[PDB]
């Protein structure tokens, strides 16, 4: 089920924000002001607390709870702060039916500077329901940017 790389999705936001969404009051569109690869990245902004970010629904059918899965994306900010950690987080209901939060990768950065999300072997609990791959900063409410999303089988390796 996953294409010739092994990627189940691909986000290059080149003319599209495929299945992203914002969470909290913040908003999310393509930017051209930057970019990692291609002329545009998505933008993340409107934000007023650090949980806000950026989102995307994950296919229960396609990512099976339980099993082991890679996840990248790479983020960067060009200014509001001197500093910033990204978090990318597996958002998801448990087998109670209370929301979580399980962390992915995290990474700090300085501005105008690419840096890479990555886990090439994350597992997805098994009583995870709902779930949304998740992205924010730890500590403020910048805007920033994501390029090439990807989600893939596990151990894909992405550079
Ligand atoms: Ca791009």
């Amino acid at each position: 089920e996953p294409d010739a790389n092994g990627y189940y999705y691909h986000d290059t936001f080149e003319g599209s924000v495929g299945q992203w969404t914002a969470a909290g009051p913040a908003e999310v569109l393509l930017s051209g002001r930057t970019a990692y690869k291609g002329s545009e990245s998505l933008l993340v902004r409107n934000r007023t607390a650090a949980w806000n970010g950026a989102q995307r629904a994950l296919n229960p059918r396609t990512f099976v709870p339980g099993n082991t899965y890679c996840f990248s994306v790479v983020a960067s900010f060009i200014e509001g702060a001197s500093s910033t950690t990204f978090c990318m987080k597996l958002q998801y209901v448990d087998g109670s039916g209370t929301q979580r939060y399980d962390t992915i990768d995290m990474k700090t950065v300085g501005p105008n500077q690419w840096v890479h999300l990555y886990n090439p072997q994350y597992r997805i609990p098994s009583d995870a329901t709902d779930m949304y791959v998740y992205v924010e900063t730890a500590d403020d409410t910048i805007n920033f940017y994501i390029d090439e999303a990807i989600g893939a089988v596990a151990g894909t390796v992405i550079e």
